[PDB]
């Protein structure tokens, strides 16, 4: 009814203004709850009518923020769930409760994601090891702070210059006692000679195995490729997107250049061009291993997860 | 005269038959002593006559063991000493001879303190809790590591050489100094290269490219260290630097009897098999990071300059 459009408009302008909520798994839970509220607050006879409905609100919700893909791919996963249930019921009226319980299955699958990645983390960390991360990500800090229960090693958390978010990861890892080392972002190739492996997170995994992530991680991947150290992308499968990299150049999220060059700089701000991209593109050849809630996978396998999680008719959404 | 002739042929048959003396600096000292005995026990009026005498005996001395290039380039440096002093005295019979003798004695007193000068600069390349990888056995790298271990604590992964495991010697010589060394086979090099911080090896002969022949299995070690982008230290003195280009002549690798690879008690499969045992291997200069000699650290993009500072281009074919 009307409250449905209230919640939809609140979510849309919440994504338009800022980050609400802060981390992305909460955003996937809100998106799936909003989608189950959408499918329980409408009337339809065919599944295709609900498909156009969900496509319309997905177009609106991804036009709210093109840089954040979790809502769009969650809408796309709900679309594939609807298509699979319509295909298994076609070969009618019991469709709605089946989609509700399938989305509930997806929510129970999704709530135990970071702890499933944490459970398989001990198979990748040995004692007295040098780890380098970038940015701040709750997946990687849960990974490391539970792998530190039985191992003793070293983590070099490199801050990112636009928003020094690696400082929060540093003060969160030092509470667990992992010998946290804080450095700048300019010393990454200066310390790549001693880092044994690089364990980072991401914002969005693309269809070809590539990933957008916090900016400066393409440099980190190049330095780790030069030193041949393996890259561990601790990423869940709601950061899996079928969007190819070269698509209307709407890849990077540019923010106000205040965090790079402040407004009190002078008259030189008029004759200067300051860019602040908070995301960066990493090709799949610079990635060694993905760690998802189903296990470890190669970058030569993400298209298969793509075909297992999304339908090719909904790539345009 | 006759004593000098029998000394020359005892040395040449010692190099033809086996390894006499044991390590390479001893052989460089024997070569310099033999050459100073040559220039003190002959008669010459012009320097070119003595040049052709040194060339005629050095040709046989390098035809004894072509893999042992220390005698050859040591003779070649003596020839450049002859040419330098004849040029400085031409622009001359007894003063020239005594100047050659004192310059060769200068060469001996710089050559004797080579390993201690390499050890003195070892501390600027080794930090504490570092993983070092070594192939073969060499007195230069052993003095390097046991000098750097007087103030630093690190680790050494010494790898044995598969034909005859000479690196086991280095292990029992390193563990006497308390290095926390690690012995493995050379089948695990790329298995362990992901944790080795620096690779420090020796060599047998530095070529004019910056390339080097060394104990076999070190080209694989250089490839594994290039894959992992770890730097290479070649603890080599300045008498293992030869002007012979790699692909110029034949007889590069020294092949030995295949007994050390496949024993004679194998059976009748020895008659239908081809067993090779190359005890040397060729490492191109692009897989090498840094040379450490008695004059300091140098790039592989600099060895040709040391060639032109130590040898003359007319004596390359000798």
């Amino acid at each position: 009814g009307s409250e449905l459009s209230e919640r939809i408009e609140s979510f849309v302008e919440t994504l338009k203004r800022g980050g609400g909520p802060r981390s992305s798994e909460e955003m996937a839970r809100e998106t799936l709850g909003l989608l189950r509220q959408i499918i329980t607050d409408h009337r339809w006879s065919n599944a295709g009518e609900l498909m156009e409905l969900i496509r319309r609100e997905g177009r609106r919700m991804t036009a709210a923020q093109p840089s954040e893909t979790t809502v769009g791919n969650m809408v796309r996963r709900v679309l594939k769930i609807i298509r699979e249930e319509y295909g298994r019921l076609h070969g009618y009226a019991q469709l709605q409760s089946n989609i509700i319980e399938a989305i509930n299955e997806l929510l129970v699958e999704l709530e135990g994601t970071m702890e499933n990645i944490a459970a398989q983390a001990l198979e990748h960390i040995h004692s007295n090891e040098v780890i380098m991360t970038i940015g701040f990500s709750r997946t990687v800090e849960a990974f490391l702070k539970e792998a530190a229960r039985k191992r003793k090693f070293h983590v070099i958390v490199a801050e990112c210059a636009p928003f020094c978010q690696g400082h929060e990861m540093a003060v969160n890892l030092s509470k667990a006692g992992i010998e946290t080392t804080v450095m700048t972002d300019a010393a990454i190739f200066a310390v790549m000679s001693r880092v044994n492996k690089v364990i980072i997170g991401t914002k969005t995994i693309l269809a070809n195995g590539a990933l957008r992530a916090v900016t400066g991680t393409h440099t980190l991947a190049l330095a780790a490729k030069h030193h041949s150290t393996p890259l561990i992308v601790c990423a869940p499968m709601f950061k899996l997107s079928p969007q190819f990299p070269n698509e209307e150049d709407s890849f990077h999220k540019f923010v106000a250049p205040e965090e790079v060059l402040p407004f009190t700089e002078g008259d030189i701000l008029e004759k200067v061009s300051v860019h602040c991209p908070v995301f960066d593109y990493v090709p799949p050849e610079l990635i060694t291993l993905f760690i998802s809630n189903i296990g470890g996978n190669a970058p030569s396998y993400i298209y298969r997860l793509m075909s297992e999680l999304y339908h090719p008719d909904d790539h345009v959404l």
